[PDB]
């Protein structure tokens, strides 16, 4: 009667929807559409990206971009390559070779975020104004980092100007905020089941003495608030079995020294 | 430098999405956006929505369907109302008095899927077929079930002929790939990670004598096999704490024996 498997499924869907959401930026949606979604060669720069949700957020938000775009798009990851005619070349033209339709985008992906071959660098550099020269064939260099040879060595070295896009610095108070947006579910609006969870949330965040607003409190302080949420929540809805022991999870038994585990 | 949290938050997303998914069932989102996101009143039937995966996909999809609507909707859950100037009457033109828009949909909700007071059903039928007097409100009526009584009550007693949908019974060869289809990823296509992943799945599922082959097996014969996978398989998620483990899970854990718990 009480098809908690229905409640369960969705939370866990929008829970993941929630932290992968960039809204907090509304900025940076229209700055991927902007630079992804055309036929225009650039070099994206994400700085101060300093937390995993925030570059799982982004990547998402790429991820989906080139989803819109009605061309081939072909993904090279960097990493591998660099932090270790040509090798490279050889592998880029490879994957370009899809006789897929007549335009290309490659999206070269490179991730430095516990921040080189001067060799290796070159030679991609090498690969870019190669492609640059080529009508039909664009690029879209995607640095995640926070680099300063890169930065240097891409400028110098090739035509195409470079963006940068700063991941903006949350307040305790915007963080705390959009952990509890994290938290709140919109998925069978007006029912009673989605009414006494929302309801069970608000009232528990606003009552100061609370197993979740003390948390809540620990979250102000910790590195990785989104995560640490995250990991804790999804934990509670996929080991309860009805909607009632979900209820006293969130009561009862959601605490630092519970959950994650 | 394997961020994990990112496959991770991703995968549930994903897994929660997939269970969601309405795609074997083409002839249905097309049937939704006919029916429900217009001005006409209709009285929607599901019929053989024998599983709980099935319910929570067309919920899903009504849910879905009512978002793109431009007009103000209003929710109304008829379950506790019937199964137990008027008390409806009232409560019905409460929540449509929402100075938001001159148009108004009533969604009115009745699920009947474990299977009535005459004096209830009869109020009801009585606010709809005023409903159906006012220009300016709209009604749709979604029965899930598998009700005899109220087929025959709602076409003797109103205007608005019903329309029925029958869930398609997948053969055993149809729910063995569309379970598969469950467990695949598609976001960061071309990435090595989720190559990784995908062909660890592909390679254990054709491999006759593996956990994850024989995990597949049983859900041949299990009566509900999206939601025993699903739980199995968002605990393995969940619990792992890097992907080697994840994939470690998928090789040697996973068993009837010990997932879901
Ligand atoms: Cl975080
Ligand atoms: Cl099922």
């Amino acid at each position: 009667h009480v098809f908690y498997q229905k409640f369960k499924s969705m939370a866990l869907q929008e829970l993941g929807t929630n932290y992968l959401s960039i809204s907090y930026v509304p900025s940076l949606s229209k700055f991927l559409s902007k630079n992804l979604r055309s036929m225009k060669n650039c070099i994206v720069f994400f700085d101060k990206v300093e937390h995993i949700h925030q570059y799982a957020g982004i990547d998402r938000a790429v991820s989906e971009t080139l989803s819109l775009v009605d061309i081939n798009v072909v993904i090279i990851e960097m990493n591998d390559y660099l932090m270790k005619t040509s090798d490279l070349m050889m592998m880029v033209m490879r994957k370009i070779n899809n006789d897929e339709s007549i335009d290309h985008i490659v999206y070269f992906k490179f991730e430095q975020l516990d921040k080189i071959e001067p060799s290796k660098l070159t030679e991609f550099i090498n690969v870019l104004s190669v492609l640059e020269k080529s009508n039909n064939i664009a690029f879209k260099v995607l640095i995640y980092s926070n680099s300063s040879l890169l930065s240097t060595s891409l400028k110098k070295k090739l035509n195409t100007k470079y963006t940068v896009f700063e991941m903006p610095i949350l307040t305790c108070a915007q963080e705390q905020e959009y952990l509890k947006k994290m938290i709140k579910f919109t998925f069978d609006s007006g029912s009673k089941l989605l009414q006494s969870y929302n309801s069970l949330v608000t009232c528990q965040l606003n009552n100061k003495e609370s197993n979740l607003a003390i948390f809540f409190e620990f979250l102000k302080v910790f590195p990785h608030p989104f995560t640490y949420l995250f990991n804790a929540y999804t934990e509670i809805i996929v080991q309860s079995r009805t909607f009632d022991e979900l209820l006293d999870k969130i009561r009862n038994r959601l605490t630092i020294k519970n959950y994650p585990h």
